[PDB]
DNA sequence: AGCGTGGGCGT
DNA sequence: TACGCCCACGC
């Protein structure tokens, strides 16, 4: 089920599928094949890039769906948390 | 609050 | 293999 099995010193990780082991083990390599092309900083994934060029043009997509509330964020995580202190 | 950066997952 | 989504933890 998960044959896909981490061998670094110390891990005992495994995964479903190949690609997972792929992007896990950049965590004990410290690769970063990715990189910003505003501020050059390099990073392990390409999901991870694109939320952070977010960070450079303001784009906020989540907005909060609280009537007369006007917040919005650049990742669905992030509205996840408010939604939650609203109802809290 | 904002965001790096793992996870699991769908396509 | 690629791309990118949501979930969360930890500053
Ligand atoms: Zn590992
Ligand atoms: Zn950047
Ligand atoms: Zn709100």
């Amino acid at each position: 089920e998960k044959p896909y099995q981490c061998d670094f010193k110390d891990c005992e990780r495994r995964f479903s599928r190949s690609d997972q082991l792929k992007r896990h083990q950049r965590r004990h390599t410290g690769v970063k094949p990715f990189q910003c092309k505003t501020c050059q900083r390099k990073f392990s994934r390409s999901d991870h890039l694109k939320t952070h060029t977010r960070t450079h043009t303001g784009e906020k997509p989540f907005s909060c769906r609280w009537p007369s509330c006007q917040k919005k964020f650049a990742r669905s995580d992030e509205l996840v948390r408010h939604h939650n202190m609203h109802q809290r």
